[PDB]
This record gives structure tokens, C-alpha cells and sequence, in this order.
């Protein structure tokens, strides 16, 4: 059955609920973003309206084939009625396309739903600022105080020096990037510019970017493996097995495979010979502290955690840290 925190509560709206079959009452669907967790369950035989971003609309039709029909887009940054209700998405700083979703209920209720987000400080100069909230269904993925990782500037860096001081000094090795999920795209893209190179990956791949409204994506991204020197390939394969295997594929080119796993919360490679696997701490959730900080900005009335709910152990110590930063914040 579909979850209580995927309900929104007076009105007919769910939020990333398509693997519970027909939800009983539910009248619009939402979609946060496009990644599996949160679309599971839709298909092209899905047969219910589907709210979402620009971009989540451009990967259900071409990737998922949902029905145009059935996707109705909505901009960011404005507000929009849908059954009735007025609602705003607002950028989740997340993966390219994902939203949270402020719900204004005609009783003067104000719910912010988060989707999958890593919050930011520019978050607090946003339209949240202006009412209140109050209850906010919350991205509670890493909401204990040992997940830190750095800046999302922080990591591209040490990825980006990494690179280039290592195809400066070898110009016959390859960069590979591993990427499923849409997002990240950061970490590639970064790689390929300071190496004058475009990113070369499967044809499935290059139509998932095609999607994302990336500004000049035809000049960074080709499905044409030879000419780039950073290749993307599945995650799964991103192991000495893998990148030996796709070592020999190069047309008996690339003498070396320096290789990125952007792994969020677990820095030197492991290397098995001309091939060396860093994994980095690329995160697009919220840091512990990045967390507490826009909840203790917000203030939210009642917090309803969506991730992490599975376990009582998880809840209640979830809601352990939501007392501590309402205590310290004096809301
Ligand atoms: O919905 C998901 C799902 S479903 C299964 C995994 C995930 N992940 C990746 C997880 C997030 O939490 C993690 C904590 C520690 C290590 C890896 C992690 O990776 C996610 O980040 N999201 O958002
Ligand atoms: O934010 C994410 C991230 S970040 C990295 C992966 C994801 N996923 C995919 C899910 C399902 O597939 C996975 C496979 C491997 C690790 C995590 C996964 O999590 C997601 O569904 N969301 O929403
Ligand atoms: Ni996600
Ligand atoms: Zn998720």
C-alpha cells in the first residue's frame, strides 16, 4: 500500500508513488525527478496525470514512453494551479530536473515537499522565504552527524586536477567516468573540459543527456568512443575486469585507465596496473549539516522524514535530531 509521507494530506495528490499500483483517491501523481527509486512502477501503460519539471517530462516521454498525454510540465519558479491547489516547484539541487514541491491547501496549510535534495544555503534567499511552512516532508538520506563530505566545488577540483596532471603527463590514458542515475553530469564534464575532450558513451546514454536542457550539450557530449578521451560507462562496470576489458575494446589504444566512481559518503585509488579506480565523494544529498541547517532556517511546524522510514530504529532516531535542532533553535 502506498506510504503515509507520499500522501499529501487535503488534497488528492501523491509524491514519487507509481509502485503501489492505483493509489485510492489520488487524483494528480507527482514525480520529484527522474531517478528509479522515486519513479519505480511507471511505465508507458501508466494512465494517470503525471506533474512534473521540463526536463522529468522530457525523460518520461523518451526514455520511459509515458504517454504525452498523460505528462503535464510545470516551469520552476512559479505558481501554478493543478486540481484546484496552488503549487510552486522549486529547484531541489539535486539531479538536472528535480524539483521540491510547495503545496498551498485552500485552509492556509503550506507543505514543502522535498523530493531528493541537497540543501543550500541559497535555498534560505528563495521563495521559502517568504511564508511559512508548515510541515515539511524531508530528504532525510544521510540525517546522521558522521555523514560529511565536502562541496560539491571541493570534489570537482581534486577530480579535475587529478585528470589533468595525469594525462599531462601520460597522453595515451583514458578517464572514465561511471555513471546510471542521471546526475553528476558535473564530474564528466568538468574532466572532458580541462582536458579539451569531449565524453564519448553509449548511444542510450547520449539520449538520456539529450533530454536535460544542458547549455551546449552538443559540444561536450559524442556517441563516437574513439575520438574522446573521457568515456562514460555503466557503474557496474567499473572494476579492473571491466576497464581491462574496455582497455582492449579502444582499438589496442590507451596504454592506462585512470577511472572516477562518484560514490556519496564511504582519498587514493585502488590500482591493479595501468588501471587506478578513485572513488569520490560526489554527493547530490544534503550533508548532515547541510540538512540542519535549512530545517533550523525553516522551521517547519511538523516534519515528515521520506527516506529512512523502514525501521523503527531509523524513525526514532530521526526524530531524536528533529527535537535537538527544534531545542536549539527555539521553534
Ligand atoms: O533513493 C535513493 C537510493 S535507493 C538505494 C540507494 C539510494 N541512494 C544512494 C545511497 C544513499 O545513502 C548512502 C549512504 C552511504 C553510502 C551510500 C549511500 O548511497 C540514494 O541516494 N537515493 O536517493
Ligand atoms: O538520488 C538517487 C540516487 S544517487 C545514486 C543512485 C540513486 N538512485 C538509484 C537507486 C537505485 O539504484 C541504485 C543502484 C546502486 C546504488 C544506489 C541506487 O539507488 C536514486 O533512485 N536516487 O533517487
Ligand atoms: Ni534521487
Ligand atoms: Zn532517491
Amino acid at each position: 500500500t502506498c506510504p503515509f509521507y507520499k500522501k499529501i494530506p487535503g488534497t488528492g495528490f501523491t509524491v514519487d508513488a507509481f509502485q503501489y499500483g492505483v493509489v485510492e483517491g489520488c487524483t494528480a501523481y507527482f514525480l520529484t525527478h527522474f531517478h528509479s527509486d522515486h519513479y519505480a512502477g511507471l511505465s508507458k501503460h501508466f494512465t494517470f496525470p503525471v506533474y512534473c519539471s521540463e526536463i522529468t517530462g522530457n525523460l518520461l516521454k523518451n526514455k520511459l514512453h509515458v504517454q504525452e498525454q498523460y505528462i503535464h510540465p510545470l516551469p520552476l519558479d512559479t505558481e501554478c494551479i493543478v486540481n484546484g491547489v496552488k503549487v510552486v516547484l522549486l529547484d531541489a539541487n539535486h539531479c538536472p530536473g528535480a524539483v521540491m514541491i510547495l503545496f498551498y491547501l485552500p485552509n492556509g496549510t503550506v507543505i514543502l515537499h522535498t523530493g531528493d535534495f541537497r540543501a543550500d544555503p541559497s535555498m534560505e534567499r528563495s521563495l521559502l522565504a517568504d511564508q511559512k511552512v508548515h510541515m515539511l516532508y524531508l530528504d532525510t538520506t544521510y540525517c546522521s552527524p558522521e555523514y560529511t563530505f565536502p562541496s560539491q566545488q571541493e570534489v570537482i577540483r581534486f577530480a579535475i586536477n587529478t585528470a589533468f596532471e595525469a594525462v599531462t603527463l601520460n597522453p595515451h590514458a583514458l578517464v572514465v567516468c561511471g555513471t546510471y542515475s542521471i546526475g553528476k553530469e558535473k564530474v564528466f564534464l568538468a574532466i572532458a573540459d580541462v582536458l579539451g575532450s569531449k565524453v564519448g558513451m553509449s548511444q542510450e546514454k547520449y539520449k538520456t543527456l539529450q533530454c536535460l536542457n544542458i547549455p551546449e550539450i552538443n559540444s561536450l557530449i559524442t556517441t563516437d568512443m574513439c575520438s574522446s578521451l573521457v568515456h562514460l560507462l555503466p557503474m557496474m562496470q567499473i572494476n579492473f575486469k571491466g576497464l581491462q576489458s574496455h582497455l582492449k575494446k579502444c582499438g589496442g589504444k590507451y596504454n592506462q585507465i585512470l577511472a572516477f566512481r562518484p560514490t556519496g559518503w564511504t582519498v587514493i585509488p585502488q590500482t591493479k596496473g595501468n588501471i587506478s579506480i578513485y572513488g569520490i565523494p560526489y554527493s547530490e544529498h544534503s550533508s548532515y549539516l547541510e540538512m540542519k541547517r535549512f530545517v533550523q532556517w525553516l522551521k517547519p511546524q511538523k516534519i515528515i522524514p521520506t527516506v529512512n522510514v523502514g525501521t523503527w530504529k531509523s524513525r526514532s532516531t530521526m526524530e531524536k535530531y528533529f527535537r535537538e535542532w527544534k531545542l536549539e533553535a527555539g521553534y
